[PDB]
């Protein structure tokens, strides 16, 4: 398909950059591109949408120095823009850089921390890190071996409270001998991050997931990575606290046996339903290759997913999507950050709905 922009924003022959996260700032009309740099830290590149040239002008890479705990590796950048306050949240995971004394005695001891840094100046400067572990997870902490959030952008609902929903997953130590099994879930806050609730797990063996909100009443749809041949999806009518039965979305392939992370976002319908969904993920049946974009015009119905349009041929892995307002051709504008070329780079792609799905126009 034709695109407005395609450029590598992170590159490393040593596969130093992985796990992309993209965040669009609607007022500034800018993007924040985050990635993990292998202790492991989170880096960022700011990019302004230059209307006159309809191109994002990426600035110099910088380390998010605040997004780190002493003696810990930082990973899984999970950004969010709070439309009510304008504040930016960068949630992330912190794990000890070396085996701890506790782990020497208990191999599966949980030593993973949930953290956040916030910005009130559009991401130029960040607050000192805040450890949300105890407040968000509580007594369930010891029942897991580790957990993570995202990766990729989180969600803010259009409910009265403008609730924050952070997609996550935990490796549950259910069997003393058998390896911990991961299950996806959501963290939910109705007060802009002051308090948090941990939602119930969806089906077992679900990893990295992302959530979006759509009209159908408003529901939260969770799209997760699986070890099966298809993606796993579930919907919640209570902001992610409880999900209805998980479903296999056969139209969205997953390459076994490991699967791959994918991204999903909602955007205003270009036409009965209020929102449509756009999702990106590799399209090869058993390899992480051929990144494709899929559309769901009647979300989140599993059977409504479109055939994918190829965004990039070849090696492609993890990706993150963001809607960026209206494009130069009048149709919705999108930004996508994805891993490519055997993890040697993270590429930024910008395209419109009209470019990707011409049949719609
Ligand atoms: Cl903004």
């Amino acid at each position: 398909l034709p695109v407005l922009q395609k450029e590598s924003v992170f590159q490393s022959g040593a596969h130093a950059y992985r796990i992309p996260a993209l965040l669009y700032l609607p007022g500034q009309q800018s993007l924040l591109a985050f990635a993990e740099q292998r202790a492991e830290l989170i880096v960022l590149r700011r990019g302004d949408y230059d209307a006159p040239t309809h191109q994002v002008q990426w600035q110099a890479q910088e380390v998010v120095a605040q997004a780190r705990l002493d003696g810990h590796r930082s990973m899984n950048p999970c950004p969010l823009y709070d439309a009510q306050t304008g504040t930016l949240f960068l949630f992330f995971i912190a794990i000890p850089g070396q085996v701890t004394e506790q782990q020497q005695l208990q191999t599966r001891a949980n030593v993973t921390r949930l953290c956040q840094v916030t910005s009130t100046d559009h991401g130029r400067t960040w607050s000192s890190p805040r450890d949300l572990t105890d407040a968000a997870i509580g007594p369930a902490y010891r029942e897991w071996s580790t957990f993570a959030v995202g990766p990729g952008h989180c969600l803010q609902l259009n409910d009265r409270a403008r609730s924050l929903v952070v997609p996550a997953y935990a490796y549950r130590k259910l069997h003393p001998i058998q390896r911990p099994i991961p299950s996806a879930f959501c963290f939910l806050s109705h007060d802009h991050g002051r308090t948090w609730a941990r939602g119930h797990f969806v089906a077992q063996d679900t990893l990295e997931c992302q959530v979006a909100e759509v009209e159908t009443q408003r529901v939260v749809t969770l799209n997760a990575r699986s070890h099966l041949r298809a993606r796993v999806q579930a919907q919640s009518t209570n902001d992610g606290l409880d999900f209805q039965e998980s479903q296999l979305v056969k139209k969205l392939v997953e390459p076994p046996p490991q699967g791959c992370q994918g991204s999903v976002i909602s955007f205003p319908s270009p036409r009965s339903p209020a929102q449509w969904l756009l999702y990106t993920h590799p399209t090869h049946s058993w390899q992480r290759a051929d990144l494709g974009a899929y559309l769901n015009p009647r979300p989140p119905a599993p059977e409504a997913w479109s055939e994918p349009v190829l965004l990039a041929k070849g090696s492609c892995a993890y990706s993150d999507l963001q809607s960026m307002g209206t494009g130069p051709d009048g149709s919705p504008l999108f930004g996508c950050l994805y891993e490519a070329n055997d993890y040697e780079e993270i590429v930024f792609l910008m395209f419109t709905l009209k470019q990707a799905f011409p049949a719609e126009y």
